[PDB]
């Protein structure tokens, strides 16, 4: 297994040389539209900016910036789109790109404030009676339920299109035990909440892909997908030993930048890997 190739890294203490390896190969990609004076506002200050080619664009005629990407696992058949946290004026563009996209979740990794700091706005509504309307993008937005658990919460939301008038169900996972430092000591907590994920239909090719997000620049966002789709291709593949770790980082790092900040996420990720393998 790649466990050996764990234990190997481990032993050596190379973890650094390894992921600053991956780092120098990763693609480069242009981020023109990004960098354009009119988006400025809509990109979060130290997050990472998508690249032109994999961009989310928005169906509006005027302005169709959101710094989101999609990435498309082909052998794996997963597609996740990756965004920033909503900012104070991006939440009406969050909720359009959800609908447009037909996503059936949202998974988010962080809590609203980290280490004492705002690391996205309120997005959706905490009490049932107060829905929110999002009047640049006409949407509405109802919290239908909310379950809390030790490790993560789930809700169910109501997205209305005002327009039209369409109902959808949105279902908002959130990890909400991410330490402010360093990665989780084990990664039990992190793989059950994947699997309660996938257990929704969330990530399924029934809908729109799943639109997941973390705090500004520090990652979470790349290890729950490259972990969901290493394990999906240990199911698939006549040789589940085939599976590199460090090859599907590559390939997702095509459609997006900051997937993995730090060699300790890598050895997070890897870690993941395993143990999750070892149980499905």
């Amino acid at each position: 297994e790649m466990e050996k190739e764990f234990e190997q890294i481990d032993k050596s203490g190379s973890w650094a040389a390894i992921y600053q390896d991956i780092r120098h190969e990763a693609s480069d990609f242009p981020c023109r539209v990004a960098k354009l004076p009119k988006n400025k506002n809509r990109n979060r200050y130290r997050d990472v900016s998508p690249f032109d080619h994999s961009r989310i664009k928005l169906h509006q005629e005027d302005n169709d910036y959101i710094n989101a990407s999609l990435i498309k696992m082909e052998e794996a058949q997963r597609s996740y789109i990756l965004t920033q946290g909503p900012l104070p004026n991006t939440c009406g563009h969050f909720w359009e790109m959800v609908w447009e996209q037909k996503s059936r979740g949202v998974v988010m990794l962080n809590r609203v404030m980290e280490k004492g700091s705002l690391k996205c706005a309120q997005y959706w509504p905490q009490k049932e009676e107060k829905e929110m309307i999002f009047e640049d993008t006409n949407l509405k937005l109802t919290l239908i339920s909310e379950d809390i658990k030790s490790y993560y919460t789930v809700r169910q939301l109501e997205l209305e299109n005002l327009t039209t008038q369409e109902t959808r169900e949105i279902l908002h996972f959130h990890y909400t035990t991410w330490p402010d430092f360093g990665v989780p000591e084990s990664p039990a907590s992190f793989l059950n909440f994947l699997f309660k994920v996938r257990e929704s239909g969330s990530l399924s090719p029934e809908h729109g892909p799943v639109v997941v997000h973390c705090s500004a620049g520090i990652g979470r966002s790349g290890t729950f997908c490259l972990a969901d789709t290493c394990l999906l291709l240990m199911d698939k593949r006549k040789d589940p030993s085939s599976v590199d770790i460090k090859k599907v980082l590559l390939e997702m790092r095509k459609f997006r930048m900051g997937l993995i900040q730090t060699a300790d996420q890598l050895r997070f990720s890897y870690l993941a890997v395993i143990e999750g393998a070892k149980f499905i």
